[PDB]
């Protein structure tokens, strides 16, 4: 399998598999089940915004997610990346629908990675239809509105059940070096979830994975397009 | 063809297709015959910098090539790349060797562009023996001495004749759109040294359609880039 | 005097100190008659973009101002900098209004300075009502609405008349160095309404000696930069 | 007082203020005994590099200080900065010698703060003589060998003893703002230390201060250029 280091939005409680009994962010470390989460307030159909920050001299992966009236979640894990990940990896965003859904829009994404220096950047601040340093895996497409969907949305607009879909950054990074002194990266994104059921599910997930990840089959709902299993 | 813009360390003259008569950088823009080029003295066996510099708004592609005893050369065209590169491109670097050789040796490279903003950088600062963001081609090497050997070097770290390599960044890059109030792009490489009577044949810097690949043919005064010297 | 170079966003035409007759940016070296200008057509009450860009290689100052409706206009204009500016300076904007006027108001404003590596950034995509890393001079105030007001605007919100403002970055830049390969810099800021018959004056993005203060009768045509239209 | 805090590249144990009994970094929070330490090999004569980074999201104040052949030490102090830190602050580095001495040379430092944005990065990788953004304070001299000498050193090349000096940026640095999702800094410095003493002594801080912080009188020696006292 894979192997998935994430920051998940993660819209839906899943009671029967850890999540907590509300929306959640959470960090991900090989398992959908969040080794850290926090009570999240999806708020519905607003731009919200992930800032993802990790390095590895304070081995902390946080994240926050903030909405335009201030309201934010913060999730940290403490955790030494250089002993889960791929010295070479992908990163990305991944999200999902089940039974219930959502859109899960993406307006902008920005990445860096650094080794101190080797570094990576990019921003993504709109999409193109034809977003050729993005590898758009399921569901995932962008054009022709500067953003990029995780998941189906139909022509008019409403989003779609069951649906899986990731967006990779184009270039394999090197996340880590054993010769680094520092190694850290950071991400951030906005995305406007919006939903008219009865629950928003599933949610937007950034991902760090081998470089050769693809969406684990059967992983939508719950497992947010990243894990095979609920395990 | 490839669509290339290149700027080249050009360390070979090839009169005949109309080099100057000198070592010397130059501005290329779909020819291998540049549109611009500028005198440059090689310091062998010296660790050279070239920055290369454009935006959309002043539409001049520019180089800078100089070494740390602050010897350098300038080379600068009016360019609108707009109507030269396809939107899409990759970014790479590129070297040759001919009859004479020289080591082709890059110990960095950093790129930057920015559509303003979508943006793209990245930086080597060490080359990895497997550099997963590089796309090498031809006889283009890394690794593990931190460097990325574009050319031939044999174990005695001798550069070998007839070489060419190349190694792009593995992303394309979205080198302009028609909207960008600026299209900005910037590379940095630092690299030559030879016991020939002659170095040859130079490094370029360049950006080409994303599915470019080694010209046949193009190694020597080609400098991996174009395919002839029309 | 102060020693000024300038990329002025001239919303008022005065013909007889050498404006074109229309609304225009300009690139000021030394003179409010500007070596450069370029037809600008501001769009009352948009928020407008300009970029500022030199670089010590290709040696063109450029400039566009942009609003999101797509519009724009570019200056560019060859000179070396380094033959104009002191090794130190500041850097800042400036606005004014005269007998017309016009909210002068800055909503961000980005400025990246490196020598080739030295260098200095700042961005201010919101200013604080209490901005200590910025030198503000005559009518000039932030906060707290999260912008810069380069010319007074009383309570209603209405511009005033024969105000003149500036706001410089607190640090000296360090924007040349002989040795230098590249110096370059980069600024962009983000601002103009008027119910007037004719905005006026403009806003400049501006490079000074240190010390630079606004030239006393400053207000007007010469943008809070030139003691006099020489 | 001013408020300070600091990482400090200790290099004299003054066991009698706490240090611990051997040359150590340090992170220093309104104290020059630190809130912890980690046992720091300084290599004489090798130039070092520091880096040190916090962010407002995890809340941990990092540092790592390496040398060229590899060895590092890292030290890290949870610590909400925005309870400590005045919103605007100088930056800077400081140096001492007392009855040992060494040199405190910088040859590089390099800066960067967000507010998440608003941002100040500065590098200098040479310093100038006439070195404009710098306010120099104490003994701390620039130019013409590119470096920013923190202490007194003698044309002859010796340091100096009971020398105290210090280089802040020019600007003030907007370190937090409670609007701020995010407030991130970072520093590096390289620097060399060498001595020809019985022991090096005192070390190098960087440090974060109020606007107007000064070198406290009798801040030589053990106290680093940075406080008043040992309390
Ligand atoms: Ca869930
Ligand atoms: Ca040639
Ligand atoms: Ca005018
Ligand atoms: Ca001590
Ligand atoms: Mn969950
Ligand atoms: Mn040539
Ligand atoms: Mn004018
Ligand atoms: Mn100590």
């Amino acid at each position: 399998a894979d192997t998935i280091v994430a920051v998940e939005l993660d819209t839906y409680p899943n009671t029967d598999i850890g999540d907590p009994s509300y929306p959640h962010i959470g960090i991900d470390i090989k398992s959908v089940r969040s080794k850290k989460t926090a009570k999240w307030n999806m708020q519905n159909g607003k731009v919200g915004t992930a800032h993802i920050i990790y390095n590895s001299v304070g081995k902390r992966l946080s994240a926050v997610v903030s909405y335009p009236n201030g309201d934010s979640a913060t999730v940290s894990y403490d955790v030494d990346l250089d002993n889960v990940l791929p010295e070479w990896v992908r990163v990305g965003l991944s999200a999902s629908t089940g039974l219930y859904k959502e859109t899960n829009t993406i307006l902008s994404w920005s990445f860096t990675s650094k080794l101190k220096t080797n570094a990576l950047h990019f921003v993504f601040n709109q999409f193109s239809k034809d977003q050729k340093d993005l590898i758009l895996q399921g569901d995932a497409t962008t054009g022709t509105d500067g953003n990029l969907e995780l998941t189906r949305v139909s022509s008019n607009g409403s989003p779609q059940g069951s649906s899986v879909g990731r967006a990779l950054f184009y270039a394999p990074v090197h996340i880590w070096e054993s010769s680094a002194v520092v190694a850290s990266f950071d991400a951030t994104f906005t995305f406007l979830i919006k939903s008219s059921d009865s629950h928003p599910a599933d949610g937007i997930a950034f991902f760090i994975s081998n470089i050769d990840s693809s969406i684990p089959s059967g992983s939508t709902g719950r497992l947010l397009g990243l894990f095979p299993d609920a395990n």
